[PDB]
């Protein structure tokens, strides 16, 4: 499923993300637009042999199995191809996971590069809450 940018900032609210961690709602909906184009089919295999699955482009190396990504951690739990759904709900699950690890969501390289230090309150401006 492609969301549409409200469509997919009230299904993160409902699902807890505005203000989880401290990151606003508009620190979600940007990291998933340059993440995926909002595509929840999304996949992107990286040199180091995983692959990113999903709305947030999940790293197959620690969080979820794919059956092909050597010494996989799984930590979420899941089947990678569980992010790929039109139901966000396992990718949400995970992404909460992984925010409260460490590095917050610099774990998103494009978020990092593209979201952070931005005014990340436009993704979710004219968006009934
Ligand atoms: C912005 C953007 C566009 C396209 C993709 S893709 O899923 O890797 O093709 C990811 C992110």
């Amino acid at each position: 499923k492609v969301f549409g940018r409200c469509e997919l900032a009230a299904a993160m609210k409902r699902h807890g993300l505005d203000n989880y961690r401290g990151y606003s709602l508009g620190n979600w909906v940007c990291a998933a637009k340059f993440e995926s184009n909002f595509n929840t089919q999304a996949t992107n295999r990286n040199t180091d042999g995983s692959t990113d699955y999903g709305i947030l482009q999940i790293n197959s190396r620690w969080w979820c199995n794919d059956g092909r990504t050597p010494g996989s951690r799984n930590l979420c739990n899941i089947p990678c191809s569980a992010l790929l759904s039109s139901d966000i709900t396992a990718s949400v699950n995970c992404a909460k996971k992984i925010v409260s690890d460490g590095n917050g969501m610099n774990a998103w390289v494009a978020w990092r590069n593209r979201c952070k230090g931005t005014d990340v309150q436009a993704w979710i401006r004219g968006c009934r809450l």
